């Protein structure tokens, strides 16, 4: 096992732990904390050679078994033969529904936001079971047995987690497919599990917006042999065509079932579901008791959730992070979680904040997409709000820069929550590092440090050799399997051992290069600047960039810092000009530093800057800091890489070089 900080001292970088997640001001105390090494002196408890105590308590405590497990764990990477709790047996309907009802039937289970605000309303755990459990029945009346492939195109209302539920409650394994998804993929992923059943509506409704689900659900069908029954949502109940044996109402369905369903006896490693991810897609296969557990543990772990919360994911159940972080972690631990059906902008940007002060959500899970898009459309939307409901706010995606960190930080937590900065994938099923808010401070950008069963390093893919100490930079890659771990490729487990544990034999392969930082910090993809410290002056990107931003013709800028022999670090500036704007090149260099000097003083001049025709971006938006920083560093040829314009990092090496 890689060894761990033994402490991370004080600094002007690292964001404490906030009062909110002090157990001050009447909050729960948190249930990791309050520092650093309060996380490890848990976390040590979950890897190496006496873990499995740990493990076995905590599968105990958080879940309900039919059976009892024997062995805590089996099985490797080499050959896939992953196994966790394996002679036990549950079921993931009893554990996010029934336990829960049993208790308190009348507890909000779903927040349904709907894409009309007028129409959003609270669903109960006995409504959402009987739901459930309606449903079931009609798979059954479908002859769709234990372990059989069930489609489910749905989008965004809460009949979604029914649906999921319905196919665990029976042993199914349900692929869920996004829905936004064209006919092509529908129709590619529902060949693939070969389900004989597909879940679906007649329309979704998103930003004001029709999506004509059962439109294209016809069109994919028809390269669909193998699909005998589709359950078609009443979502808008608009016109749609409906073929006649094939296709029945959800509603006409379930109204013929009653409301009770007994739930299947699950072995541990029954799958539980495929995912494909977005070669040809792959079916990500879950097994149930390792990636229930994984789930459970790690909502309630990083956004330190305590019994009565409400949780609000703002992502889709059809990725990973719905599936984890809408359904099955937030059930499990038997709190409320939303089922957001519009976007952070309809009806206005402020949605979101009216959402959180509505509800009085305590955490909320969110994509740096949409606070870019949310910083983009300004202030007054967001300020005025109460937001203190809120406690940890976290993030989702693509590793995200420091402006929209900060923006996240201010303003939807008015600098009063920890930033949960978290990096996982399909393939982990739950949560791999993050900062558990109560113990761990944060850097901008950051995801920290593993979570409990984590044990990852940092390998130099030049040589195939760990790397060990702090200020290391290579590939990601994990020394020992987890319980929430996929365990196979559906139906090509030849593919899940030669992209996942062939690269590094006896490690799990990530995928993503990482650095560790001097404090011992993973930065995922990259390190990403802050403050940078030129000569004794702590200056921000931001402080520069902004100044950079006062010269009328500049269009975008971003910012790095690079170690410096005179100024200990230095500033580097990329800055791409508006088309509005013709001024020799060398001319505009020296205009752009002697603006930033007018602005900030005699020693902000960037060391270099570069005049680029765009900066590097991906696919979403988000500008590529981190390799704008490998480049200035001279890792050019250390790059990578599947974005946006891909001739810029090219054109920006020519330009450095």
């Amino acid at each position: 096992v890689h060894p761990l900080p033994d402490s991370v001292p004080e600094s002007e970088d690292l964001f404490a732990p906030p009062p909110r997640m002090q157990g001050k001001e009447g909050r729960p105390k948190p249930h990791i904390g309050p520092n650093y090494e309060s996380y490890v002196k848990e976390w040590a408890k979950t890897v190496g050679p006496n873990s499995d105590e740990w493990w076995a308590a905590k599968a105990r405590e958080t879940l309900d078994w039919y059976d009892d497990f024997k062995t805590v764990r089996a099985g490797g990477f080499e050959h896939g033969d992953v196994q966790w709790f394996p002679e036990g047996t549950l079921n993931a309907a009893y554990n996010c529904l029934d336990r829960h009802y049993y208790k308190n039937p009348k507890k909000t289970a779903i927040i349904y936001e709907a894409d009309e605000p007028s129409e959003s309303r609270e669903v109960s755990y006995e409504e959402l079971m009987q739901e459930t459990c309606r449903v079931a029945n009609v798979l059954k009346s479908y002859g769709v047995k234990k372990g059989d492939a069930v489609s489910i195109y749905l989008p965004m209302t809460w009949q979604a987690a029914a649906a999921f539920l319905a196919c665990a409650r029976i042993g199914a394994i349900h692929s869920a497919v996004f829905a936004g998804f064209s006919a092509e993929s529908l129709r590619d992923r529902v060949n693939d599990c070969e389900c004989k059943v597909l879940i679906t509506t007649d329309e979704g409704r998103r930003g004001g917006k029709t999506i004509a689900t059962k439109q294209i659900v016809d069109a994919a069908l028809q390269q669909c042999p193998l699909v005998e029954n589709v359950l078609v949502l009443r979502r808008t109940g608009n016109k749609v065509p409906m073929t006649e044996g094939r296709d029945k109402w959800w509603d006409e369905e379930c109204a013929k079932m009653p409301a009770y369903c007994p739930c299947e006896r699950m072995a541990s490693e029954d799958p539980l579901f495929i995912l494909y991810t977005s070669g040809k897609p792959k079916g990500v296969v879950h097994s149930t008791a390792g990636y229930l557990l994984g789930t459970a543990l790690t909502l309630k772990y990083v956004f330190d959730a305590h019994p009565d919360d409400r949780f609000a994911c703002m992502a889709d159940i059809g990725w990973i992070t719905g599936h984890s972080y809408i359904i099955y972690g937030p059930l499990a631990n038997g709190i409320t979680t939303a089922v957001f059906e519009s976007t952070p902008v309809y009806p206005t940007p402020s949605r979101y904040w009216d959402f959180v002060d509505k509800w009085k959500a305590t955490q909320l899970y969110t994509a740096p997409t949409a606070i870019r898009l949310l910083r983009r459309m300004g202030e007054d939307h967001v300020k005025n709000h109460d937001l203190s409901s809120l406690r940890v706010l976290g993030s989702v995606g693509e590793p995200i820069n420091p402006e929209a960190w900060h923006w996240y930080n201010d303003f939807a937590g008015k600098n009063q929550c920890a930033i949960v900065d978290t990096y996982w994938m399909t393939e982990t099923g739950s949560i791999s590092i993050a900062p558990l808010p109560g113990a761990i401070s944060t850097k901008p950008g950051s995801a920290t440090f593993p979570f409990f069963g984590m044990d990852v390093d940092i390998i130099d893919p030049q040589t195939g050799q760990v790397l060990e100490g702090n200020d290391v930079e290579g590939v990601l890659v994990a020394r020992r399997p987890w319980p929430s771990i996929a365990r196979t490729v559906y139906r090509d487990h030849k593919r899940y051992l030669e992209t996942y544990m062939k690269p590094y034999p006896g490690y799990f392969f990530f995928g993503d290069g990482a650095a560790r930082d001097y404090d011992g910090y993973m930065w995922i993809k990259g390190r990403v600047d802050d403050v940078i410290n030129v000569s004794g002056h702590r200056l921000s990107t931001a402080e520069v960039e902004s100044a950079l931003i006062l010269h009328k013709g500049v269009a975008e800028t971003a910012v790095v810092g690079c170690a410096d022999d005179l100024t200990g670090q230095a500033v580097y500036a990329f800055v791409t000009m508006k088309p509005e704007f013709d001024t020799k090149e060398a001319d505009l260099s020296k205009e752009l530093a002697i603006q930033v000097r007018k602005v900030i003083g005699p020693f902000a001049a960037p060391k270099k800057i570069y005049l680029v025709s765009d900066l590097p971006k991906t696919r979403s938006g988000k500008i590529m800091r981190r390799v704008l920083r490998k480049i200035v560093a001279g890792e050019g040829d250390q790059l990578g890489d599947s974005i946006a314009d891909p001739q810029i990092v090219e054109e920006v090496k020519q330009k450095v070089t």
